[PDB]
């Protein structure tokens, strides 16, 4: 039975993307909220309630992802210089999801919290969301799981990294761009930074997968990434409607999303299927 | 579908216990080793291969324990904030598997690593060591676990993490003790504080799922607990002779695995099985 061996390079990437993830390592309580509340109250009760909103979506997204997609994608690999990379990768999830919970802290009372918290647990949409991505992992508890299995479990994982992620980062962004909440902004960008090297590896990995499919599996998995793609992005459609309406900013976040749809595709090798960010989401980053 | 809230205690201790693992964190650049090369040649042939070995046995239980091990049972945990620190501690396991690497990269050459790897891999007691305690985390490949199962994979990484280590941490410790190999023997004392922690927190939650357990389900994983203790202990006694039977140190490392079971069997919640020694003093020293 092998142990890991460090001296000896299985791939190309392992090394840099560990040593990248360690140089990035970050912990909530090094960034102090307290003096966004100066700008919190500017804001009106919908654009409040639709930060909430995001944010209690954006935890739901880090806590399946550091407690179902990494460990289950990373048992089956048989890479353990890649596993180690996607071990500290869940890892940093659960420091993103935890952080989220310091923002609420200075933000909202208790109650309004339970609130966000009850609100995410049986929202329909965000259920039919995380449903979907998650049933690509639920396959993946078996002792023997094939390549196609393990290769769509980690598209899946790419398009919540990179994509479905992404409706929920805009409007934190978005106030940032406009010197709002900006240390929560900071917050949300040591966050992106971790969530985009994260979807640059898992996309190597499957595109590595991809490549020792036979022609059939192939075809039949490209199919079902792009489909995924199409099905994820209705469900967005209307979560941006419901949350969005209130505020005006519906058809700019539709643009954000299938620009980071795009870059999903291109994290996996695929080619882009839409046609610029938001200037003042380009300036909260 | 629930996202974690930790403005809402799910129990008692994950909090306290993830502050502790950040508080902790550390990566292998942090120690040079190469000033242990002064005191690696004073060694003899018989005891750098003992170390070259109990290291190399070291990496494979991290190398399960963050690969297998805490993946498979946080993600059949309900309680989120518990599985935050699973995932956590899941990554430290791969630093400590790292920074062995580190320490090979100092004391061997390419050939020595490759001779120590291949060693490790076929080996049949660490492969029946490894393989008892993976086929309890095997069984959590399915859909829908039992709580019996969840339990008994979470004593087998209490028994891994505070118990089936130790007859390796014993030579890196004792070398330390009498001032040999001292920089690697400040990584193996890091490791050795996340492993204790780590230990105590798996039984934690080891003890939290006995509780919720059926009577008969009980009793039956109290005989299995057991019965998986002396079985691994027999396999451990055969793996302390033929490592340590060089350099005389077969009944001192014996020891100190007894020593350790208990300190497993505390964490969950068990009473001492083997009799109360007192930790090696040469081995005290180098911690
Ligand atoms: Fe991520
Ligand atoms: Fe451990
Ligand atoms: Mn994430």
């Amino acid at each position: 039975m092998r142990a890991v061996n460090w001296n000896k390079k299985e791939d190309d990437f392992s090394l840099m993307f560990w040593k990248q993830n360690i140089a990035q390592f970050w912990t909530e309580e090094e960034i102090a909220v307290s003096s966004d509340k100066n700008t919190w109250v500017q804001l009106s009760k919908e654009e409040q309630i639709a930060y909430k909103r995001v944010l209690g979506g954006l935890t739901l997204g880090d806590t399946k992802q550091g407690g179902e997609g990494m460990p289950l994608v990373l048992v089956h690999l048989e890479n353990l210089q890649a596993k180690s990379v996607l071990a500290f990768m869940g890892a940093m999830e659960e420091v993103h999801a935890k952080s989220y919970s310091h923002i609420f802290t200075t933000l909202a009372t208790e109650e309004e919290i339970d609130e966000i918290f009850d609100w995410v647990d049986t929202h329909p949409l965000l259920e039919k969301k995380a449903g979907i991505i998650t049933s690509y992992y639920r396959r993946l508890l078996k002792p023997e799981v094939t390549k196609k299995e393990l290769y769509m479990a980690m598209v899946a994982s790419v398009f919540l990294e990179s994509y479905l992620f992404y409706s929920g980062f805009f409007y934190p962004l978005y106030l940032a761009g406009q010197g709002k909440l900006t240390a929560s902004g900071e917050i949300i960008n040591l966050i992106i930074r971790d969530e985009s090297i994260h979807g640059v590896f898992v996309g190597i990995l499957a595109q590595q997968i991809f490549a020792e499919l036979s022609a059939e599996d192939q075809q039949e998995v490209q199919k079902e990434t792009q489909e995924l793609l199409m099905e994820l992005y209705e469900i967005e459609m209307a979560y941006t409607e419901e949350i969005y309406t209130s505020i005006g900013l519906v058809e700019d976040v539709n643009r954000f999303v299938r620009y980071n749809a795009n870059k999903g595709l291109m994290n996996l090798g695929l080619e882009p299927k839409f046609e610029e960010i938001n200037p003042i989401v380009l300036n909260g980053l």
